[PDB]
């Protein structure tokens, strides 16, 4: 239902406002099913892997922020610095109280 | 309860949701699922739910399963801009909810 094609448009839109650098922005996102994983990233593949299961009570807005939190593991690496939670509350204003809860509960065991 | 408690959840979504019409064609069946929480058919009025899931579902999240599958027979089997927004309003924490949820059962 929901199409790869406004998924690349999220992708590509979220990269831009990030800035992410020419080797950084040189991802691809696929929709295959995922073992309770909302999303992961092959960093040899450069692929972010949405979760087909789950994708359908994904609106255009939660796949952004899931996206985006993704993306901002590739431009400042495996730690939510403080660099990471700026540009992430910048690109979410209004998720200032719940921010930190949900880019810790999107990290596996 | 376990059992009793899910009917009794699924019995106040319909009408808190305004399905009244028809409530005794919408059945609920508990099924393994591999890695899918739940699934509707249209045609049956059937929901699915998963059967591995069910034991760590709280009642908070298995009325947010049960409203988004029960919202398929009110707009049909795409999510459409009113789907969006009733499901935003029964749930404005609906995106918390989702993490919290696939959080838990990846630890369990
Ligand atoms: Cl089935
Ligand atoms: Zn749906
Ligand atoms: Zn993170």
């Amino acid at each position: 239902m929901k199409d790869r094609k406004i998924l690349n448009e999220i992708l590509s839109n979220t990269i831009n406002e990030l800035n992410l650098n020419d080797k950084k922005a040189n991802i691809k996102i696929k929709i295959k099913p995922l073992k309770w994983k909302i999303a992961s990233i092959s960093l040899t593949n450069k692929t972010i892997y949405i979760n087909k299961n789950i994708l359908p009570y994904l609106s255009d807005e939660e796949i952004r922020f899931i996206l985006a939190h993704e993306l901002l593991h590739l431009k400042y690496g495996k730690y939510h610095i403080n660099e990471f939670e700026e540009e992430l509350l910048f690109l979410f204003p209004n998720k200032e109280a719940i921010l930190i809860n949900l880019i810790n509960k999107l990290h596996q065991k």
